[PDB]
């Protein structure tokens, strides 16, 4: 049932700039962000770690927060002028959604900010106000091999991604990919703000979940590098998958497992969006070269794995089951089928993924 | 067991060149020389002959025309002209057939030897050869993807310390294997020249080519050969990578050409060169020994390699592997893998990592 | 004399798009921009070739035009709207600037358009309407070695730069770095639209000229191949100055000279400057590490060579000369300074330029 | 005549080049630039001596930093194939007439039966096959810097008469790769191999002996570009003598840095094969102004000029022998000088000055 467009206007949104994610351990968690990934620390204590990129000058891109049961607490989102938080508020209000106005914050280093539930299931937040720290872009007296320079984009499990799509383009996000079949149903959408391929997505599936959040490198050989080291540290196997060339987006990646199951992506060389008329690609959901462009096999749990997310409460938000069909199911899955190249048998895949294997 | 012969063991250099048999000649210079740049250095109706970017040796691979793909020969070059003669006593002294060509086998190749190894496989020793430009300083010919050297062999072959023994009688250093707890050897890899190897021994039914191997300068031009490959929409072409190698520590990616047969494309190995260089063995069950980052080593990898020849042009009858098999213990139903030794998390059962089966 | 603001609205300006040089000999110059820098043709005749990047869906980033005297004709920048160009028609009218409107362009593949001779002589346009061509980001078929993947920015040289600034930012340019020194003087400015360091930048001297056009990379390594291929066709001496890495923008950087002496930059991996509140860094003019961030010294023809302009005419813009300081002289000059480190005489350059070199 | 003969003795079969030893004045200051800076890997360390390794290393050390009164190089040394060949060193040198010393148990940590002798150019070289074996770090990814130092390359020496070393430099063993002459005969450099790569030491022309650098090796070019960058953001930029650039000679892509005491070190990546033995010599001309840097950037004047000391086997620095030869720097950059981008073009070459638009300072 359509989401409808409000009356009120829009929140002139920036750009995605911090999540707020429910860790249970958060010694481990550390571990994992700052001293394998190499995240930057604007400040930590007993109940929470904040952590910037490289080239971040707001306070923070990423918090960690201690808590019982590991989900997204916020997803936020910095608007143009401190003026949108109002916007904000009135706009989710038209949408008959719960929102909560802190004038201090809700995590420290950000000022006046809205939390909403939105449309979907998710907690947003929205924020013009923000502690500036010293920006580290040219610090390579601090630069890993594997640095993590920009925060790039969130990715979103919810079960109509139509319906999610109007509502996002409504409040001014423009759909730069997609992936639908020829019986109309879609798979997933990228959408932006900043002139990237994108700063949020929807993954269909089962939700309201998050899927992952992105962070960028300056080049491929960097994501190579996070590789090495998390073989060299005996922790491959929270490697999930990659890395790899998308075909949506173009960039280069890799998907990474935090201590509580949280998926972290590396992402690296997309293109320009900013244009409005920007050309909208649509990939067909058989084709084998639209997630990797290698043809390499989309490892299952990208599928059916992803994190819970709160509501305003900090209680875990129920989950709504897709009923549109299941992407694994019509690619990987035993009735499922891929291409190569579109009307050619040689190079198709029946009923299993693609490189000789099978789901587990 | 082979024995060691008293006649002294040639001095071989390095790896030189791979003649390949292949069915249709104009669709593989399709894919070595537009899809994988390497450059001409002679063609005609039946042969082209290729060389990587930094090489001033006449080729490092010869394809030639024929009824069935297959390896011809995989050649060697050893120090001296008189090393020619050493191979030729050496392998007499072995009892194999052997083939001598005072002009070569094929052209740009002078005096050069064939032998049926005890292995089973076409082997050349030869000295001399027409030096060509040498093209490392040719940036106006450079691709994204550019192949600057001819790396190594990888050979399969039913019983590996048998030929790795017989190997090491002719000279080669073992640097790296790939052994279990009860005592079964997988494979062996092994160097002349200084690098991790030069060829290599894969435990499977043989004798089979597993692949030729091409260095680029980094990784980035593995990664375009990738995304190339995906751009002409040949990705079913690509077999298994790009990923970092345990056994070597190499960057790496297996393709495969018209007629299957496979290459390796490699960078960034170490030095092996001092005689006390520190050998490295690898557990069969360590999920990190092929691919460090755990990925999958696909089934074909395991099942599928080319035939040899033998010096009258007809395929070597193949002998089939008793010890246990690779893929059956690691990635099989009965096989497992593990991320950290003696650890259940991480670890894989009747299946690959990442969460997949066997096809 | 101060430029003032108009009453008029500033149009919307999404980025730079394309420029056009005109050229004394065609052949030659495809030569250099086609077979040595590997651009891509939209389209060409025997009058003019219609250039693009390798990410670029718009007609063209470059169009070269056969003339009698090589020289600047246009920089163009995309906006936002159809609209955008009557508000800039406006905008330029109320500066006492003079306009010339196409409703089909001036140029194949771009439609409506606005040219201006701009109040600091150089020759803008604006449009908004373009021919879509096959973008061909994920064509790693025709990838070279040293691709160039996106237009970055122009640079301008003009006398007076607090007065070009000031026109730049009411027109909507947000100042991103500039050079001064401790006496009041201002020798640069980089200033953006698409969230990049710049999309134009005002270099201290006599003008209007033209400094360079900039195109980007992916990876530095695509730059460094640039240079190895120069060296294997035996046309180094076309390398003016680098590679580096950028002081100010923090980017990796080359320029060469193309057949009619236009100076090209490739560029890559500058920082995200999209926030409003984005902090500005200004360098002093003595600080070696400045332009190039490693100390080597700027070439003294990067500082006093540049491209004529054209006025609407087609005749070449008379040149006014600079009587602020000039930054060749204060830095590398016979009475000039630079230092490494602040305060510190060790590291510091006396009347010469750094790394044992003078002048020629 | 000056030449060196050839011993009657078998030389010593030697495998490459495998550390330096350098007096340092300072030894806080010089491990802050060659471990906080660098990032190279300690392998012993106490208040008088650091010895460190590269990445890929499994031998104790590749450079053994010593305190003392006068920084120069007290050893650069070879490893030998086999014991033996410590021997067939000694038996080699004496021949020679050269001062020798043998320490059965080494004369530095982690390296055991070790020949020194001061050789025929007057430098101290050190011939060794037995060292103490450490934890190769080449998979050592979680140690791995982004501007990581994976091999010892090579060494450069400066010598006045670059035949008479040469010549020298293959009798034991060494081959030649690549070299830079005149038209009128003089040599001004070469470059000499055991490893397979293009070197193991070269020769500059020039006042000797000096050491004009020791070079490590990275993976890729991104590693070399990390160094500048990280220099840069110490604010020790003026410590980037020259580049990075593209070696003509050798084709590696370089850099060169000054340590605290003005000893130069190179980074060093992608050169090419050389172990065939027929490896087809190269020869450049002096003013080819791409044979030093390919892209034509201009040499700067303390790279010819400026050269490390050298010790002798009682520690005192030895006493330095003017080069007679035309001088490079000279003939390419000075005043009477010339180089070209295209041989017989006067459009690209330059005349007393150097490429780019530069003067000698
Ligand atoms: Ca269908
Ligand atoms: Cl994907
Ligand atoms: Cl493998
Ligand atoms: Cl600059
Ligand atoms: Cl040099
Ligand atoms: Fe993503
Ligand atoms: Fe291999
Ligand atoms: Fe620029
Ligand atoms: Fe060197």
């Amino acid at each position: 049932n359509e989401i409808p467009k409000p009356v009120a206007p829009a929140p002139d949104i920036l750009r995605c700039a911090y999540a707020e994610l429910v860790v249970t351990d958060l010694a481990k968690s550390r571990n994992f962000y700052v001293d394998v990934l190499g995240l930057h620390v604007s400040y930590e204590d007993e109940n929470q770690i904040y952590l910037r990129s490289f080239e971040e000058f707001i306070h923070h891109n990423l918090v960690l927060t201690k808590g019982p049961v590991a989900a997204l607490k916020a997803m936020a989102f910095r608007v143009r002028t401190p003026e949108d938080v109002d916007k904000a508020e009135a706009y989710y209000q038209e949408l008959g959604c719960r929102t909560e106005r802190r004038k201090d914050g809700f995590v420290k280093g950000i000022g006046d900010a809205l939390r909403v539930e939105d449309p979907l299931g998710f907690p947003y937040e929205f924020f013009f106000e923000t502690t500036h720290v010293e920006r580290l872009h040219m610090r390579y007296d601090l630069y890993s091999a594997g640095e993590l320079v920009r925060l790039d984009h969130f990715n979103q499990v919810t079960p109509d991604v139509p319906r999610g799509r109007k509502y996002l383009e409504d409040l001014g996000f423009r759909v730069t990919e997609d992936i639908q079949d020829d019986e109309g149903t879609t798979y997933a959408a990228w959408m932006h703000r900043k002139g990237t391929v994108h700063d949020t997505a929807l993954t269909g599936g089962n939700g309201p979940r998050l899927h992952h959040v992105a962070f960028s490198t300056h080049e491929k050989h960097n994501i190579i590098q996070i590789c090495d080291k998390m073989g060299a540290l005996r922790i491959s196997d929270r490697i999930e998958r990659g890395p790899g060339r998308h075909g949506v987006s173009n960039a280069f990646y890799l998907f990474i497992l935090d201590p509580d199951n949280h998926r972290i992506e590396i992402y690296t060389q997309d293109y320009y969006t900013g244009d409005p008329d920007n050309p909208t690609i649509t990939w067909n959901v058989h084709d084998n070269q639209r997630r990797d462009w290698w043809g390499n096999p989309v490892v299952p749990s990208w599928y059916t794995e992803a994190s819970k997310v709160l509501d305003l409460d900090g209680n875990v938000q129920e989950i709504i089951e897709r009923t549109d069909d299941s992407e694994l199911e019509v690619t990987i899955g035993a009735d499922g089928f891929s291409f190569t190249r579109a009307g050619d048998e040689d190079g198709s895949y029946h009923g299993q993924a693609s490189k000789g294997f099978k789901l587990g």
